[PDB]
């Protein structure tokens, strides 16, 4: 679990959005498992807009910050889950971790901000959705 809060914002998994989430909706892309909701409190969180391929991210599943190389927002297969059916995910960064189901949600940050919060794992693998493409989250 987890949700990035900037202004009138909250960015979660597209999977794992509530009821209020959609009722609340703004803009979702099941492509990239990514949903934003509106909030009437103003969030926490500042959003990087940089191409920074390194960064630091939350690991649930250890209760710890693993720093991380990733690959540039792209295209990648991603296998059939009780939540979609085997699909290519768009803007996914891969980088070598540790990512379980519950990690989703967990924050990617570099020196300038939020970079985007992971949607993918197993063998050894962590997967984050980008959110830095998103300008609009600043206004
Ligand atoms: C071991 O699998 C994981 C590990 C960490 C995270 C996720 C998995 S998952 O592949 O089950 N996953 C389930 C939730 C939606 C996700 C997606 N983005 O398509 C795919
Ligand atoms: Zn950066």
């Amino acid at each position: 679990s987890g949700a990035i809060y900037v202004g009138n914002y909250r960015v979660v998994n597209r999977h794992l959005a509530t009821h209020n989430d959609w009722a609340n909706l703004v803009w979702e892309d099941s492509s990239r498992d990514l949903l934003v909701s509106s909030t009437t409190a103003q969030g926490c969180d500042t959003i990087a807009r940089c191409d920074c391929q390194t960064g630091v991210y939350y690991c649930s599943s250890r209760r710890k910050h693993y720093p991380v190389s990733f690959s540039k927002p792209s295209l990648i297969f991603v296998e059939a889950s009780e939540y979609y059916p085997a699909r290519y995910q768009s803007h996914l960064m891969l980088a070598v971790g540790h990512s379980e189901p519950g990690d989703c949600g967990g924050i990617l940050r570099c020196q300038h901000g939020v970079v985007g919060i992971v949607s993918t794992g197993g063998n050894g693998l962590v997967g984050f959705a980008d959110v830095r493409d998103l300008l609009w989250l600043d206004e």
